[PDB]
């Protein structure tokens, strides 16, 4: 945790901060504890406020591409920290070392978050995607604020900051039951069933974790089993604005073993979705924009019991596939392909 701070333009409001990251870990979501220094002439006779904002926006966003744009404020909470109001609670660690260090102009703001938003979300569509750029950005702001008497709610730029920080989603305490699923096929003229059952070894992976996908196939029918093709596939949906559909795969193996007819397999293969698995970012969701390094696959959302989905902005969720290719019999023009799919989450280790 390294202290960042930003200064007005007219060095009249500075902001510190103590992280750019706040943990959701679903039980709770870290605060934003910050302070404002103030320089006293400057702020003479004018407001001081900091708000937290959380926006879920979508359209075009280069700023010369014509094109809409839509904005929803999720959340917002604001406080006046100049003059003093007199009804801010205790302080923190951080807070009182900054007071300490940076003197009487030092004012200290909470900002919490709520129970019912998104984490940090943002996507880019790919050539072959109809949809628009779309995201969930998080800001805080510092202003001073004045009327004149011919002017009222005056905010010029120059006293103003803004920071971009983030909500990450770390796991939680539990996590859902072993995910498991059975499938199974009759083909055209036969009764011989191929059967496929796929387990995981638990239901939240971390980013970077790898993932075992325990296969067993039981092929009484007539046909080879050619391919044994392993994805953790990623599916996005924007919820607000427009019904926008992403589906990616962001990892892939293909085991080595065929299933001959009227034969068996157990295979357990391990796959690692990341980022850095493939060179196109495009059409996936992110944590942030695809330049940084701190950039990662979007975690899986994590809806509250009661709430309406649409206020997340974008589900993000994922999934293990495991598709077996099915050689044709004598006459068939062409090899077939069946699937199943298992549900499972992706997100940050439970907080230390
Ligand atoms: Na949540």
């Amino acid at each position: 945790h390294v202290i960042f701070k930003k200064i007005s333009r007219d060095k009249s409001v500075t902001i510190y901060l103590g992280k750019r990251d706040y943990i959701d870990h679903v039980e709770r979501v870290e605060p934003v504890d910050g302070v404002v220094l103030v320089d006293p002439e400057l702020v003479k006779g004018k407001r001081v406020y900091v708000s937290l904002t959380c926006a879920f926006r979508y359209g075009q966003e280069d700023i010369d591409v014509m094109g809409l744009s839509f904005r929803r404020d999720l959340y917002f909470s604001q406080v006046q920290v100049f003059p003093p109001v007199g009804a801010s609670g205790a302080t923190t660690r951080l807070q009182e070392s900054l007071i300490k260090k940076l003197g009487a102009n030092t004012y200290p703001f909470l900002l919490t978050f709520p129970d019912y938003l998104p984490c940090s979300v943002m996507l880019q569509p790919a050539p072959q995607d109809v949809g628009k750029s779309c995201g969930v950005d998080f800001e805080i702001k510092a202003f001073a604020t004045h009327s004149t008497d011919v002017e009222e709610d005056k905010i010029p730029k120059k006293s103003s900051v803004r920071l971009l920080i983030r909500k990450v989603q770390h796991a939680p305490r539990d996590m859902g039951p072993q995910p498991r699923a059975e499938a199974s096929w009759q083909f055209f003229m036969s009764d011989k069933p191929l059967r496929l059952a796929v387990s995981l070894s638990k239901e939240i992976y971390y980013h970077g974790e790898p993932i075992p996908v325990t296969v067993a196939v039981t092929n009484s029918t007539e046909k080879t089993v050619k391919k044994i093709k392993v994805l953790v596939e990623q599916v996005t949906n924007v919820v607000l604005y427009s019904s926008d559909y992403y589906i990616k795969t962001v990892a892939a193996e293909e085991a080595q073993e065929k299933v001959p007819p009227n034969s068996s397999l157990t295979k357990t293969l391990t796959l690692v979705p990341l980022l850095a698995n493939n060179r196109e970012r495009r059409g996936i969701a992110l944590d942030g924009k695809i330049k940084h390094e701190d950039t990662n696959l979007a975690s899986s959302t994590i809806i509250k019991e009661g709430i309406d989905k649409t206020v997340m902005g974008i589900l993000v969720s994922y999934q293990i596939k495991v598709k077996l290719t099915v050689s044709g019999l004598l006459g068939e023009l062409t090899s077939s392909e069946v699937a199943t799919e298992v549900p499972f989450r992706l997100m940050h280790p439970q907080p230390e």
